[PDB]
């Protein structure tokens, strides 16, 4: 657990496109907070909005920005390689390819991307055992998606 | 994970003593809530006051009711048998014999009867993967006595 939030700014810093065709090793958890985003895939396109959590398994094509009408699009992600049991929880709904997809009720939304900001904290935290409560609240999360679908 | 709160009531209902002088093979964490408690061993005798998380390992005597001069000793109590790493946050500064002992700062004391809290209700709830939640925090519960010792 490594995890961050990031902000990208119309005409900005980082206003890139990430681009990693063949993936990474490990899981990366995307949750959208401000702008719409616009995830891309073998000529498909979707498009994010605030609120949205997005599964990218390992090995899948990472290819992502700012939706070119959106003023902005300030994200979290956390980049892990996942405990044993937690397989099970990994399973998620698609849109293109294995690309999963979450997007709470308006009750548990706020809460999701409450515990989701949570993580990314403890994770980038200069502290002791810091990476671990990352790594156990990325548990909590994932427990409460299954609890809620 | 099994759990739940034990409400000592001074001649009331259950108002007596456990007594399993040989221990289980499970761990027990006992969180005082209401009136003072008494954990007596070989001729000694504690007495717990509200905020106080007591371990009882594998083996542990367990002998504890509500100290003579309470009305009651309210405790919520969690019985466990630990994950593989959890191992290593479970040496916890004794009293007499090996039976832990904690007692937050005034600051993190609530957080602390308010995250064990969680676990007895995750626990002993009737749901889908709420044993694992009650599991999951009974985690993050250990965890958060690190970053506070």
């Amino acid at each position: 657990l490594v995890a961050g939030l990031t902000p990208i700014e119309a005409n900005g810093y980082l206003d890139f496109f990430i681009d990693r065709p063949l993936g990474m090793k490990g899981y990366i958890l995307n949750l959208t907070i401000r702008g719409q985003g616009v995830v891309k895939n073998q000529g498909r396109e979707f498009v994010c909005r605030p609120g949205d959590i997005l599964l990218f398994p390992p090995g899948e094509i990472h290819h992502y920005g700012r939706h070119p009408e959106a003023r902005e699009w300030y994200h979290q992600w956390v980049y892990f390689r996942p405990r044993a049991y937690w397989h099970e929880w990994l399973n998620w709904p698609s849109i293109f390819a294995n690309t999963g997809f979450f997007r709470p009720d308006e009750a548990h939304q706020p809460h999701f991307s409450d515990l989701f900001g949570q993580i990314i904290n403890a994770g980038q935290g200069e502290g002791r055992y810091s990476e671990l409560l990352a790594i156990n609240l990325l548990e909590q999360l994932l427990l409460r998606r299954m609890e809620a679908i």
